[PDB]
């Protein structure tokens, strides 16, 4: 969480902390903040993994503050089941439905 940028849309350290300590009281043990899924375990799958432990979930951001939820959200901060940011990735530069890796996520 050291100011990154998904692609284009750029995001300060205090954008990236801000949704990840959000992401965290709520995937903790302290409310049900709106959300058809989001935060939910980023279960399964290959393309992407972090390089931490988990189980990590998603939390989807936007460039205005924390959760909103306008739609479409292909930039998506994503956490560790505590308090610790796992990467940043968004649908910006890839191919629609997939995904590619911020700055600083890789």
């Amino acid at each position: 969480q050291s100011a990154t940028t998904c692609g284009s849309t750029n995001y300060s350290a205090s954008q990236v902390r801000a949704a990840a300590n959000a992401a965290c009281q709520y995937y903790q043990n302290d409310d049900t903040a709106g959300s058809s899924t989001y935060p939910h375990t980023y279960n399964n799958y290959e393309g992407f993994d972090f390089p931490v432990d988990g189980p990590y979930q998603e939390f989807p951001i936007k460039s205005g503050g924390v959760y909103t939820g306008g739609s479409p959200g292909a930039d998506r901060v994503v956490i560790n089941t505590n308090c610790e940011y796992a990467g940043a990735i968004t649908h910006t530069g890839a191919s629609g439905n997939n995904f590619v890796g911020c700055s600083g996520t890789n």
